[PDB]
């Protein structure tokens, strides 16, 4: 089983606070990095060509868009703007099947306070762990600590520069590059629950 990708539109329409915050992160602008003459210095350090247009190179786009190589995902032949940049489904998982449960569950909660178990969403493909997905992009290089590495690899590795060292427990809390967290009403409950969920909700900004 597995759900296809659809893009950021629906998620963004119901979750405007996260979407507006996400919009300003490096992830949202990931495709701009593949354009000619952008990030020239970093590209030279990694021995890449600073003037090359890498926006349609299959050795690069896969980690700068949503669901490359997966059903419903971004393709160089049909590069959907709503799948351009590392977006919502790249971390939360393809949403085709679970976004429907977010709608119905939210309606049920608004009408009667009924909560829905996270177990139902995980069954529909939602990710509440994240490590593996971040790793498929950030730790995808030869000999990396992550067991799933396979080409094409990311040019940006600790070997190129120590700043490219990725540690999940640290980076997932990187407030300068992850979307801000906002308070949830509590529609969903139970396991699997992200290990830092309560920590993030206790420190979250008001839903407004
Ligand atoms: C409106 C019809 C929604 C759409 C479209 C999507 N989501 Fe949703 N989501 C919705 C509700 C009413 C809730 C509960 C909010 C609350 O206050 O409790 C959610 C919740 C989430 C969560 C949090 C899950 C948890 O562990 O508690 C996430 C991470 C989330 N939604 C993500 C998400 C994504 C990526 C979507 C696009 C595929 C998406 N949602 C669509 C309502 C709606
Ligand atoms: C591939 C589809 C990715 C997934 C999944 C995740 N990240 Fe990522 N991240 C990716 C790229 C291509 C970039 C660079 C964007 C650009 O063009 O500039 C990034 C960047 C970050 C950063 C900022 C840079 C840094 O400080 O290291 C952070 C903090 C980051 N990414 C974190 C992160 C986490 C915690 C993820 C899983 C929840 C995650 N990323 C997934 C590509 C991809
Ligand atoms: C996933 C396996 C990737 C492939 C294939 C490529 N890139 Fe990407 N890129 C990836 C990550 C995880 C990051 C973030 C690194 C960090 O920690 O900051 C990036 C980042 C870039 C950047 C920005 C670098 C910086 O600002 O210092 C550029 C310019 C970039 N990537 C270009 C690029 C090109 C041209 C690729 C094909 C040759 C390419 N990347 C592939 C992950 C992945
Ligand atoms: C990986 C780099 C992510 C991207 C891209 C997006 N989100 Fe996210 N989101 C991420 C994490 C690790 C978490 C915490 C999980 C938890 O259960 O605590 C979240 C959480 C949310 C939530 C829950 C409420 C909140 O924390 O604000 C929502 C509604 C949510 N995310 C929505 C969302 C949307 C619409 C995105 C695309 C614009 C999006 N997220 C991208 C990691 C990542
Ligand atoms: O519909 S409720 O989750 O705001």
């Amino acid at each position: 089983a597995d759900a296809p990708f659809e893009g950021r539109k629906k998620c963004s329409s119901c979750h405007k606070a996260q979407a507006q915050s996400w919009k300003d992160t490096a992830h949202a602008k990931a495709m701009e990095s593949l354009k000619p003459n952008v990030k020239k210095e970093a590209k030279q350090k990694a021995k890449l060509d600073p003037a090359k247009d890498y926006t349609q190179d299959k050795d690069c786009v896969g980690c700068h868009v949503d669901g490359f190589g997966q059903k419903g995902g971004y393709t160089i032949e049909s590069p959907k703007p709503m799948l351009t940049g590392v977006g919502c489904e790249s971390c939360h998982g393809p949403g085709r099947n679970f976004r429907g449960d977010h709608r119905k569950s939210g309606q049920a909660f608004e009408k009667s306070g009924k909560k829905t178990p996270r177990k139902d969403l995980a069954k529909k493909g939602q990710d509440f762990h994240f490590e593996e997905r971040c790793s498929a992009c950030h730790l995808n290089y030869e000999g990396s600590p992550w067991k799933g590495a396979k080409a094409p690899y990311t040019p940006f590795t600790p070997e190129v520069d120590a700043k490219y060292t990725f540690k999940f427990d640290e980076m997932v809390k990187e407030v300068k590059a992850m979307h801000e967290h906002y308070k949830l009403e509590g529609v969903f409950e139970g396991e699997p629950k992200f290990k830092f969920h309560d920590e993030f909700q206790a420190s979250a900004k008001p839903a407004k």
